[PDB]
């Protein structure tokens, strides 16, 4: 009869895609297409498990040597070494000189929150909750959240998407980077910009690099699709491996969710670059204490699989093949969509579709055009014109292209 | 050459046991004993993997039906149902009336931090960072930490350990519970008090129950050793299952680390009891949003094993057997130590050793006596006189008892 502490609780509300796919689920129309699904799908609209992953799982399932005792707080030793080595390169002299520790975390999200909560207490003084934060416009929906609920109360949007011409707005944001309270932190996308797909060219990275070396900035990379983006580890980590040979430091947040398909195993690593082996051991020290209060220590299964893969030469081999599979499919569905849009003389340029890298891509549509695709043609995608390219198959591709043609033409 | 943001970083320092076992590791003395190891060890001083766990792992390893796609933010559906059902009972009408959701978290630690960070924003008003916090004296070392770094700046110690007579100080803390700013939250140990082992009797629980129902308290249980403590699920969850039939509500933090041996898989559940199906769906709603910023969603492997076990009758059967194994060993090492202490006419009463429940136990020694065991007899344990009973085997038991005899007698 009396009150509920539980009553007077604000419902929280259905986020962007969660409601989107739900509507798709109940849609009885047989030509419906879901392009807002948040992982990689095959051409038959199915989840794919990497054979190299199914392979290692069997090896683990049979190793009666393994136990289930607590791991080091920072995580499985081998994993952190392999992961950072993957992002920075084996032949990186920044490894020989002992510059970096890894922290095994809970996916890419966990790498941020730990690297985030760390900065709001040891970066820019002590317990500095006022330091500005670099987020792109637009950005992965909870770059904001992970830094907000980490402390920081201003969040700063450097323009990134250029609506007209559908490409990169370089000095549109390179200029904004100048205005900022300098010496602030910058969470850059390593490659495959979520949710646009447009990455800076190596030349343009040099620009953003020096111009913000010159003048007070700390990078906080988000390497979530390394290898998964373009089908290769060497060029996807270039913007990372350049910052090291110049002589920077940064936190790099690695996610193995998309490029190992290990979404529900939450495999991730925070790579931390230094000066000299001095304070890295110091960073890693009270990185532990941050973790201890979040999760006592990280889970083992997902990490072992990645570690067993990256350490072994004939699994690494098979893995990069599997990664190239997921890759090549996306790049093909790009070249195909562009071609079909161009084959129908669809008003506008559509280079961006093939210039963008990765699984997500900005079409260049505005919610009035998108509204048409969702309600009349039952193509489900976000109002920001964002599609999951892996949502495009060989059967729906011709319908979707023609639908996009109808949208741009009929609705301005 | 220039500064390091990384320099001027405070090293954090080696905690209690981490330094303790390290010293044990380098100790060349052949009669050394480690009683500060933080998990269950066999009589041969080894980690034990439950056969029922090795069993389910094989079943999972062979189910080619499973994928690695993201789980619900709150976690694997089956797990949360089985876990809460385990703590509250299948025949609990508080389940039929839809009172409770579970939130799959990262071990027991994760269940707290989520349940903690939730209260510091929806409990006792809104964004109430001032509400007092109940922690025992002493308590599991990071009941304090998990609530501190969750916000709260006062932490209140209700006396729990009674140095002389080595047992429970009931109204010593039942009185302190009266003084507190009422309507504050209370993280009670369900059973197996870490690090003492003394649990209140069912009668004494009724006392603490009503007297703090009567007057403004919200329980926040820590069920970390359910079944693992006394070798059974029915009496270990009694203090929980009583609070529900009275008509309370609370968060219960379940850990499956010790009772499934799944430490490095980080399996845990936050059970949340309500009034009426109303605001539980509301609690679970913005429980998701708290999780999203911590870890996007929880890992699957550890949860599936527990879920597959608790849902299946002939695995549940085998599991409770394995749990009874770990249990009975501890209870035996208790009755044996007590007997050997009593057989040597060791000055003092030693009932507490056999009255305490669970893996951890307070001997009743004070660091001057403990100092003797560690430096002269190379028995490693915490200054609080805390031992890991599973550290006691059939070979060291006679040495340790005799050592404890020497400590109490020679050093007052």
């Amino acid at each position: 009869a009396p009150p509920s502490v539980f009553a007077e609780v604000p419902q929280a509300q259905p986020v962007l895609v969660f409601k989107l796919t739900a509507d798709f689920r109940e849609d009885p129309d047989p030509r419906k297409v879901n392009l807002g699904v948040g992982a990689y799908r095959t051409d038959d609209c199915h989840p794919w498990v990497l054979p190299v992953v199914k392979k290692v799982e069997q090896k683990i399932a049979n190793d009666n040597s393994l136990n289930h005792e607590y791991l080091p707080i920072l995580g499985l030793a081998e994993f952190r070494s392999c992961a950072s080595r993957l992002a920075l390169g084996d032949d990186s002299p920044a490894l020989k000189e002992k510059r970096v520790g890894g922290v095994q975390s809970l996916g890419g999200t966990g790498a941020l929150r730990i690297g985030a909560d760390f900065l709001a207490r040891w970066y820019n003084g002590t317990n500095n909750k006022n330091t500005p934060v670099y987020v792109s416009s637009p950005t992965w929906e909870n770059h904001n959240a992970v830094f907000s609920a980490a402390g920081f109360k201003d969040i700063r949007s450097y323009r990134y998407w250029d609506a007209e011409k559908r490409g990169l707005d370089l000095q549109g944001f390179l200029n904004d980077l100048e205005n900022a309270p300098e010496f602030s932190i910058v969470v850059l996308h390593a490659c495959a910009h979520n949710p646009t797909g447009i990455d800076p060219t190596p030349e343009q990275w040099k620009q953003i690099a020096s111009v913000m070396k010159h003048r007070f900035l700390f990078p906080f990379f988000d390497s979530a699709y390394q290898g998964f983006a373009s089908g290769n580890l060497e060029r996807d980590a270039w913007a990372i491996r350049y910052f090291v040979s110049e002589g920077f430091e940064f936190f790099c947040a690695q996610s193995f969710s998309k490029n190992f398909g290990l979404y529900n195993e939450r495999v991730g690593n925070l790579t931390v670059v230094g000066k000299e082996p001095e304070s890295i051991l110091q960073v890693l020290s009270q990185m532990e204490k941050i973790v201890r209060i979040t999760w006592s220590n990280p889970p083992a299964q997902g990490a072992r699989i990645v570690a067993s893969t990256l350490s072994n030469p004939e699994l690494f081999e098979e893995w990069t093949g599997n990664v190239k599979t997921m890759a090549d499919r996306i790049l093909t569905m790009r070249s195909e969509l562009r071609a079909r849009l161009e084959a129908l003389k669809t008003p506008g340029t559509w280079n961006h579709i093939t210039d963008q890298i990765g699984m997500f891509s900005f079409t260049g549509l505005n919610p009035k055009q998108v509204e048409y695709l969702v309600n009349e043609k039952h193509i489900y995608l976000l109002p920001s014109g964002r599609i999951n390219v892996s949502g495009l198959t060989t059967k729906n591709l011709d319908y979707v292209a023609t639908s996009i043609h109808e949208a741009v033409t009929k609705i301005q």
